[PDB]
C-alpha cells in the first residue's frame, strides 16, 4: 500500500539527523537493526529503498528483473557521464550498449586467459627487478588490469615506467577515493545545493575530463587508420557500427557513447580488480600462514615454474577459497551500484512507485552470519567443506545478479586468480609491520571500500 518502513524524515535534510557519522553503509546497517531487509531512508530530497540480504535482493534482481533492472546515478559522477556509456545507461540505449560491449570483450588475436598470463610474466620480470625493495603496489595493481582492458580497448597494453600511463592510472585511483570519501557520501545526499560550491566534485569532473581527453585522442588515431575489413579493437568495431548506422539520427552509436563507454569500461576495468588486489595482498601481509598454505598447493599442483593457467583452478580449492574470501572480506562496493524501478511494483506487500532509487546492499549478503560463522574475520574456511573441498555458496554476491550483473565478472576472476598464483608462485612477501599490528581498518568506506596503504616487499622464492 506504500512504500516500506524507515526513519521519520525532515522536509530539506531527509533522515540527515539519523544517520551515523560512520558514512551510509554504517547508517543503513543501523536502519536494518530496527526496520528489518526492507526499508527507506530519505537521502536528503528523494526516497531510496534499500534491500538487505540474499533473498531479497534475489527476489529484487532475479525474480522481478522486469522492474528492478533500470540504473539509478552516483551523484559524484552523473555530472561527467550523464546516462552514457554502459553502466550509467537505461532503456534502450543499455539493451544497445550491453550487447556491443558483452559481444566485443570475448570475440576479437589472443584469448583473455593468455593476454592475462602475458601480463603475469610482466608483473613477475618487473618484481624481479625491484629486488625486494618496498613499494606501495597500488600502481602496478592498476598497471597491470588496466592493461587488460587495454589490449581488448585500444589494441595495445602500456609499460609500467611510461610517466603517462601513470600519470592516467593516478587520476584513477584519486577519483575512486575522492568518490567513496565522505564529501562522496555527503554529495549523494546533497548535490543540488552542494554543487554551486567548490569541492570534491569539481576534482572528479575534472579527472574524467583529463582521461577522456586521452580517448577522444584514441579515437582519433583510430579513425584515421581504419581498415574496414580488419577491425584491430574494440574501438575499431565501435567505428564500424557507427558507419553501419549513420543514416539513424537516433542511433546509439555516437560519440559521447563512444567516449563514454569507453571510460567506463575503463574505469570499471582497472579500479575493481586493483582494489581487491591491493586488499589481498595487505590480507597476505597479516596473515602469512594463509599465503605459505596458498604457496603449498601451487607447489604442488602446479609446480614452481610452469606458468599457472585457468584449467589449475579446479584442482586448487584452497587458492580459490582464499581468493573468494578475499573478495567477501573486501565487499568492493558495499551498496552495489544505484539501480531504479522501472515500473509501479510490489515487493513483500510494499508498493514501490516507478523512479524509486532503490540500494541493493550487496555487503549484507557478504556478511550474513547465516552463510559464513563469524563474518567479520577474514577467514578462507567460510569456503571451504569438512574435507577441504570448494564450498560456493549463493549468499556470494560481489558482482551483483540480473540483468545489470557486472559484465566484467569472468574477466575479474580470471585476473584475481592469475595474478594471485603467478605472484606467489614466485615471490613471498614481507613487510616492517608485524602481522597483529596490520590495520584492515579502509581509508574510505563509501560506493567502494578503499584499503589503506601500505608497503610490501617481494621476496624472490
Ligand atoms: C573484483 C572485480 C569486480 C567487482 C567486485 C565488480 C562488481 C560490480 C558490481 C557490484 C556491479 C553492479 C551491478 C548492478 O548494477 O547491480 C558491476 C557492474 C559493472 N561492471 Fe563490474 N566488478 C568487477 C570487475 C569488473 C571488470 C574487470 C569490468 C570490465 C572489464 C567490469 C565492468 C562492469 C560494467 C561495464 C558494469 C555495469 C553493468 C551494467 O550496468 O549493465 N567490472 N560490477
Ligand atoms: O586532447 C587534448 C589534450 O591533449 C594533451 O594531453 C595528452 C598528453 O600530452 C599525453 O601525455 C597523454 O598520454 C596518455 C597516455 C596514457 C593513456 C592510458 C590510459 C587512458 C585511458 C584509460 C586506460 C589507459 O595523453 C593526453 C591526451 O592526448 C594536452 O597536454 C592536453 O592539455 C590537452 O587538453
Ligand atoms: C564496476 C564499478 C561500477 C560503479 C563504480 C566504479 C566501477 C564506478 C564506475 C565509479
Amino acid at each position: 500500500g506504500k512504500l516500506p518502513p524507515g526513519p521519520r524524515p525532515l522536509p530539506l535534510l531527509g533522515n540527515l539527523l539519523q544517520m551515523d557519522r560512520r558514512g551510509l553503509l554504517k547508517s543503513f546497517l543501523r536502519f536494518r537493526e530496527k526496520y528489518g531487509d526492507v526499508f527507506t531512508v530519505h537521502l536528503g530530497p528523494r526516497p531510496v529503498v534499500m534491500l538487505c540480504g540474499v533473498e531479497a535482493i534475489r527476489e529484487a534482481l532475479v525474480d522481478k528483473a522486469e522492474a528492478f533492472s533500470g540504473r539509478g546515478k552516483i551523484a559524484m559522477v552523473d555530472p561527467f557521464f550523464r546516462g552514457y556509456g554502459v553502466i550509467f545507461a537505461n532503456g534502450n540505449r543499455w539493451k544497445v550498449l550491453r550487447r556491443f560491449s558483452v559481444t566485443t570483450m570475448r570475440d576479437f588475436k589472443r584469448s583473455v586467459e593468455e593476454r592475462i598470463q602475458e601480463e603475469a610474466q610482466c608483473l613477475i620480470e618487473e618484481l624481479r627487478k625491484s629486488k625486494g625493495a618496498l613499494m606501495d603496489p597500488t600502481f602496478l595493481f592498476q598497471s597491470i588490469t588496466a592493461n587488460i582492458i587495454c589490449s581488448i580497448v585500444f589494441g595495445k597494453r602500456f609499460h609500467y615506467q611510461d610517466q603517462e600511463f601513470l600519470k592516467m592510472l593516478n587520476l584513477f585511483y584519486q577519483t575512486f577515493s575522492l568518490i567513496s570519501s565522505v564529501f562522496g557520501q555527503l554529495f549523494e545526499l546533497f548535490s543540488g545545493f552542494l554543487k554551486h560550491f567548490p569541492g570534491a566534485h569539481r576534482q572528479v569532473y575534472k579527472n574524467l575530463q583529463e582521461i577522456n581527453a586521452y580517448i577522444g585522442h584514441s579515437v582519433e588515431k583510430h579513425r584515421e587508420t581504419l581498415d574496414p575489413s580488419a577491425p584491430r579493437d574494440l574501438i575499431d568495431t565501435y567505428l564500424l557500427h557507427m558507419e553501419k548506422e549513420k543514416s539513424n539520427a537516433h542511433s546509439e552509436f555516437s560519440h559521447q557513447n563512444l567516449n563514454l563507454n569507453t571510460l567506463s569500461l575503463f574505469f570499471a576495468g582497472t579500479e575493481t580488480t586493483s582494489t581487491t588486489l591491493r586488499y589481498g595482498f595487505l590480507l597476505m601481509l597479516k596473515y602469512p600462514h594463509v599465503a605459505e598454505r596458498v604457496y603449498r598447493e601451487i607447489e604442488q599442483v602446479i609446480g614452481p615454474h610452469r606458468p599457472p593457467e585457468l584449467h589449475d583452478r579446479a584442482k586448487m580449492p584452497y587458492t580459490e577459497a582464499v581468493i573468494y574470501e578475499i573478495q567477501r572480506f573486501s565487499d568492493l562496493l558495499p551498496m552495489g551500484v544505484p539501480h531504479i524501478v522501472t515500473q509501479h511494483t510490489s515487493f513483500r506487500g510494499y508498493i514501490i512507485p516507478k523512479d524509486t532509487e532503490v540500494f541493493l546492499i550487496l555487503s549484507t549478503a557478504l556478511h550474513d552470519p547465516h552463510y559464513f560463522e563469524k563474518p567479520d574475520a577474514f577467514n578462507p574456511d567460510h569456503f571451504l567443506d569438512a574435507n577441504g573441498a570448494l564450498k560456493k555458496t549463493e549468499a556470494f554476491i560481489p558482482f551483483s545478479l540480473g540483468k545489470r550483473i557486472c559484465l566484467g565478472e569472468g574477466i575479474a576472476r580470471a585476473e584475481l586468480f592469475l595474478f594471485f598464483t603467478t605472484i606467489l608462485q614466485n615471490f613471498s612477501m614481507a613487510s616492517p609491520v608485524a602481522p597483529e599490528d596490520i590495520d584492515l581498518t579502509p581509508q574510505e568506506c563509501g560506493v567502494g571500500k578503499i584499503p589503506p596503504t601500505y608497503q610490501i616487499r617481494f621476496l624472490p622464492r
